[PDB]
């Protein structure tokens, strides 16, 4: 796997109504699955956390659970997202980020592990200010943030600002974007680049 290190990885999966059910089924859920496939989930390597967010954040994989540390068990849970009322609602990225900060506050995370947030999103947050504020508070706790943008509703400048890059210029290893139909071709190289940054 291109991601293989002691990393607590918080997958924040946008489930907003802007996605459209057919994209959710054919692309978003398969994208999360392929993302997970880039990770060595193990007690001594990556531990996964996952939430979905639209109106609010909802945890779907508990950090350090069996599914957090085993890829087959993680993939069953992601696949279970198909048989739901998703997608729907707005884009409450700040509440999704807040849940990660609650893990840190509460000392749930491995203190020894690098802390990485990976956001999958097709839009702009409800509150750019609340999002960038949470993100700062995460950054102060040593958290790195990566963003994978999808489709025409994103704002690339905001995404790049979020991950700590210049909004337009220069290489940004913590950011990538893709058209809906192309996401599974962009995810592997993105996760390779992100994991290289996290390690360096
Ligand atoms: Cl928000």
């Amino acid at each position: 796997e291109v991601c293989n290190d002691e990393v607590d990885l918080y997958l924040l999966m946008d489930c907003s109504g802007s996605i459209r059910r057919h994209n959710w089924v054919k692309h978003a859920v398969p994208l999360a699955m392929k993302l997970i496939q880039q990770l060595n989930l193990n007690e001594n390597a990556i531990h996964l956390y996952a939430n979905i967010f639209s109106n609010n954040a909802k945890e779907i994989i508990r950090l350090h659970s069996d599914a957090s540390k085993n890829k087959e068990k993680a993939l069953i849970i992601i696949k279970s997202l198909l048989s739901t009322n998703l997608p729907y609602g707005r884009t409450n990225l700040s509440d999704a980020l807040l849940q990660v900060r609650k893990h840190l506050n509460d000392r749930i995370n491995r203190e020894n592990a690098n802390q990485l947030v990976v956001i999958l999103t097709d839009g702009i947050p409800d509150s750019i200010q609340d999002s960038l504020k949470e993100s700062r508070k995460l950054n102060d706790r040593g958290v790195k943030i990566a963003v994978f943008g999808i489709g025409q509703g994103i704002n690339v400048a905001f995404n790049r600002f979020l991950v700590g890059c210049h909004p337009s210029d220069g290489k940004c290893n913590l950011y990538a974007d893709s058209a809906w139909e192309n996401v599974k071709n962009v995810i592997g190289p993105f996760m390779k680049a992100v994991c290289v940054e996290v390690e360096k």
